[PDB]
């Protein structure tokens, strides 16, 4: 296999002198020869204070070149990052390293949830960032240390996705993955080796696509990553055109926000070293794929995956959002919903559109045989993405087999929000569900029923969800009082249709 | 990993009615399915025949549909193709196959050569070509096979490459090396997955470019492979015009006669379609380069390579045939000739290029562990090639370590000539040289003395290379009949004074 620290370390053999890291905000530029000093030299401070290989390492930080290098630092000494969305408040973070039994956590976020931490019991030792390395550079002792030894089927790097039910799922990546997540890249995207890539670091670190799609394979084919540490489209675009952006990889809700700025930018814009507009993470509205083909330049790519598995499905030069083809490295089938992965459906019958689990794919979720046996089944990954067949003989993505709803390429489960807003006073039902938005993709959409006699208001409950202990993101963007919900004969919401009722 | 066999199988379930091979001379076609079901039947065969896994079979034969329909059910099956130039003679054959212990040879290059392969004693089985499959169709019997457990260090294909001395070496090339040696091709060349590929099969099978990067990159792309039997450039270019051909892959003498060819059809010819024109296996001579640049569309790219280690520089548009720089999958080191692979030159002086035997790198030469010694030395491959970095940072290759000549793209050591030459009736002293060659890059040249008062005639000589055991293509371009060699008092030859006298 090639690991991540393998193409790395590569690159930085073929390309020394070439910047790795730019962050023109704060005016920092570091070559691959540069951050490789800096992996190494954290490295060598976490071994030095005890950590061992194969020991989990919570990372919970927002995008910087900061957390590139303790992530890539944490890799090389052996240790196995689980990346945790920063967004989410102190009793998730804290019972999510808690349950992975993780050796430390290294945060940016800072106090609260450092304290979260140490009252949990986990034991995990608590590093702020700003403490091993800050600006770029590390607070370095000890040695050069050993090379730990990587197999293929090893944890290599966690990442959570949400699950129907409880807190997020801790999927496990396997150090043989890391090749075919960045390679997609390659064989799907069209992005070939060399120094004339400039990547623009917008999607998050702690998402397999903001990391392996992103900052690993921009690294890896010897080019530059453009740190991004807050998006602001028109700051982005003109960062495109300041760095020489070849390529930008993003959601559709980045896209939309990026299409309409260029637009507003008038008819003198010119974005020339762009080549590649990639998306992913979400259905792609047609309506933002139209804005997208009319006001960015560059070969566009709709990039359809899954955390477990990484890239399934893609279609150059996409005429709609919902229709994808499968390329190298995939195998995919669509099966009855239910079924077992070898109920082929029909013509074009609607099933579930499961994937091969070859190199790429997870090796289970951290701690949770029943959830993996569910989602991994006789060498298929289940996506719980409803899809068609073509006549073309393509694939088409309708929406979930569950209730999830995707908004901002997030997953979340109306469950989540539920639990919250079932507590709030003077909620006696609350049905959550997602309306198709321009911008969000789906907007998370609350129908509340008050007690007989009082009245609810959507301030207050918003109020409630930004003190509870749900991640701020996930709250609704509306909300709907009714008197009633649409009901089956025994007595299950009927989700869907009230999604046509209210929208 | 990603094995031959899975990147042939998940092609064929994305693109099974896309045309995997033409050979458009005999109106053969056969689509991803087609060529699957016909490598499946072929491999049930071999099975009932008594074949198993991990048992050595030769593959003797010109470059045909039928030969790919042979390797690929070789491979999956499970048994490792040894592939051989069908150039060679029966003696050197049927030794080769002997010494390998193989347990069948699959042969299209006739009577004399079985004959030889049953009396050498081997006990190998021999199989006529056109008796498993004859224009795509196979001759099947026998219930299904099933597809056998292969392993990342596993032997999967043999390929032959001369040394200094005695007999071809058989490099063992394992299962986990087949996904970069494929994958190259997308991140230096730049192909990219999809049915849009219409790759020209001109390089032989029985060398790894011709296999690995042509007709196995072809088919796992999802595209097409055109099978080429006789290279004649006149209509290599009109299968491009008619084929839409979007990317060549050939040596520089190759590409020396296309370049020649489309110079003088000019505009008679549409080679438009062309998108990528690649070269390898030899020092591409400026001269080559320039016409190449002049006469053929596409973008050009030279890539250096070797059989044990497959791709290690490459260079796009190139202004100079010597100047390369290490791509994805590579890292390079240049290091003191006769020294170990830790000591590193200074940058500007001249040793051996060593370059890192990772995933794509062959597992040693079948039962020669000193030979394999001599080249995988602490986890790097010695590519017997000298090399300097240019003040500009790249690699410039320059001659060989160990007296090599180089001609069309095939190693030959001039000892094997000489040792034949010695025993022509009237030669005294033999001395083989490569003499820079714009079509050949180096021609085979041979310095003869005959005996006390002797003549020699060229024609002569030809006739008895022609009737010996070395292979025809081998053979003296030209000679040069000399009183006496240049030598000092010690009886050796003052090389660089007889290159002089007949340059
Ligand atoms: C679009 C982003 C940047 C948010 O926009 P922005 O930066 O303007 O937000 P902000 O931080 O300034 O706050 C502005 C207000 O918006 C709210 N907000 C934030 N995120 C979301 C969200 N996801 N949904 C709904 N609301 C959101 C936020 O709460 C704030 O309002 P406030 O709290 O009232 O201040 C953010 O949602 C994002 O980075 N999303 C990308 C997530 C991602 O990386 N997804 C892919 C993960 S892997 C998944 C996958 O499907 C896949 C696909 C292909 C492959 Cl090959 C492999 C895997
Ligand atoms: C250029 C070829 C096609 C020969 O041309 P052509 O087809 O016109 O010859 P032909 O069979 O019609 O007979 C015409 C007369 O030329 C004579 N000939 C044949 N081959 C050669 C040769 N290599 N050197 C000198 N003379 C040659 C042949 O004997 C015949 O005269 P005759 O015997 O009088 O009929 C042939 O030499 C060839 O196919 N060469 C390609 C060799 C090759 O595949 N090399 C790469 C192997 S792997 C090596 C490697 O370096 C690498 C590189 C990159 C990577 Cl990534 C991995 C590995
Ligand atoms: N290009 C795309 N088109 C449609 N849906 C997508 C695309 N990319 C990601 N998704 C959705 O996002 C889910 C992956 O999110 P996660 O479960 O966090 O890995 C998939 O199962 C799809 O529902
Ligand atoms: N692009 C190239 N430029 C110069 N020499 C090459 C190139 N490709 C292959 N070679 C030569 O061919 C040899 C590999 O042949 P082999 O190891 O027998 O497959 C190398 O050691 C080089 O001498
Ligand atoms: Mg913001
Ligand atoms: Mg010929």
């Amino acid at each position: 296999m090639q690991t991540v620290n393998e193409m790395l370390r590569r690159a930085a053999t073929r390309a020394p002198d070439h910047c790795a890291l730019a962050v023109p905000a704060r005016g920092l530029r570091l070559t691959h020869a540069e951050l490789r000093a800096r992996v190494e030299a954290v490295a060598a401070r976490l071994h030095a204070d005890g950590l061992r290989p194969q020991q989990r390492v919570a990372v919970v930080a927002p995008n910087s070149a900061d957390v590139v290098i303790a992530i890539l630092a944490l890799h090389r000494l052996g240790a196995v990052p689980a990346l945790l969305n920063p967004r989410l408040k102190s009793a998730e973070l804290a019972e999510l390293i808690k349950r992975g039994e993780m050796t430390a956590a290294v945060i940016a976020v800072g106090r609260q949830v450092a304290d979260a931490i140490f009252q949990s019991g986990s034991g995990a030792r608590i590093i702020f960032l700003g403490d091993l390395v800050r600006d770029g550079e590390p607070y370095s002792y000890g040695p050069p240390i050993e090379d730990p030894q990587r197999e293929p089927a090893q944890p290599a790097f966690i990442f959570y996705t949400s699950g129907t039910t409880g807190l997020p799922k801790a999927a496990i990546i396997p150090q043989r993955a890391a090749e075919s997540r960045v390679l997609f890249m390659s064989t799907q995207v069209g992005l070939r080796h060399g120094r004339h890539n400039v990547v623009l670091g917008l999607m998050p670190l702690y998402h397999v696509v903001g990391f392996f799609a992103v900052l690993v394979a921009a690294l890896a084919l010897d080019g530059t990553y453009v740190v991004v540490e807050e998006f602001r489209p028109v700051d982005a675009l003109q960062l495109v055109q300041q760095e020489q952006v070849t390529s930008l990889f993003a959601t559709p809700t980045h896209l939309d926000a990026l299409a309409a700025a260029a637009a507003h930018a008038g008819s003198s814009l010119k974005l020339d070293s762009l080549r590649h507009v990639t998306f992913a993470g979400a259905t792609m509205p047609d309506a933002v794929l139209e804005t997208v083909h009319q006001h960015l330049p560059g070969e566009k790519v709709n990039i359809y995956g899954t955390t477990e598995a990484m890239n399934s499905l893609y279609m150059r030069q996409p005429k709609t959002g919902t229709e994808m083809a499968p390329g190298f490295f995939s195998e995919v089938r669509i099966v009855r919903i239910g079924g077992g992965v070898d109920e082929i459906v029909a013509n074009g019958e609607e099933g579930e559109l499961i994937v091969a689990a070859s190199d790429s794919a997870f090796v289970g979720y951290l701690n949770q045989p029943q959830a993996t046996a569910e989602k991994l089944q006789d060498g298929w990954y289940r996506t719980s993405d409803v899809a068609v067949w073509t006549p073309e003989g393509t694939v088409r993505i309708l929406g979930r087999v569950d209730d999830m709803i995707i908004s901002g390429g997030e997953n979340i489960h109306p469950s989540e929000i539920e639990r919250v807003l079932g507590t709030a006073p003077g909620v006696t039902e609350v049905v959550v569900i997602g309306l198709a938005d321009q911008r969000w993709g789906q907007s998370v959409t609350a129908c509340v029923v008050p007690r007989l006699g009082e009245t609810l208001s959507a301030d207050a409950l918003d109020t409630f969800c930004r003190s509870s202990e749900l991640a701020d993101f996930k709250r609704p963007k509306r909300y709907f009082i009714l008197d009633q919900l649409p009901k089956n004969a025994l007595n299950k919401v009927l989700r869907r249709q009230l999604v046509q009722q209210v929208s």
